[PDB]
């Protein structure tokens, strides 16, 4: 017998945009300085925000359907030549009401 307990959950909310640039979301930290690369500001109006998917302090790990490693310049660049459709896919590490 001995402590261990697994409790690693994570939910993935694909925000799928539609429209164009400029949609009005940026990001903050990288690998670059060890932070988790996560929303820091999106313009509350425009696509983004319209889209009510994410909000600043979701980690966005996946643009335009590219698997990013931490990075954050390939990231910000990805978007810089958006679509007519935006596809990313942010992770959110819920907690609170879960014992452990």
């Amino acid at each position: 017998g001995s402590s261990g307990s697994s409790g690693g959950s994570f939910q993935y909310v694909p925000v799928q945009l539609q429209g164009g640039a400029p949609w009005g979301f940026t990001l903050k930290g990288g690998l670059e300085h060890c932070e988790p690369l996560t929303v820091s500001k999106i313009e509350d109006g425009g696509k983004a925000a319209l889209s009510q998917k994410m909000r600043t302090g979701d980690e966005l790990v996946n643009i335009n359907g590219t698997p990013l490693y931490g990075s954050r310049q390939e990231a910000l660049i990805l978007i810089k030549g958006s679509f007519r459709i935006l596809k990313l896919i942010v992770r959110r590490r819920n907690s609170g009401p879960s014992s452990g």
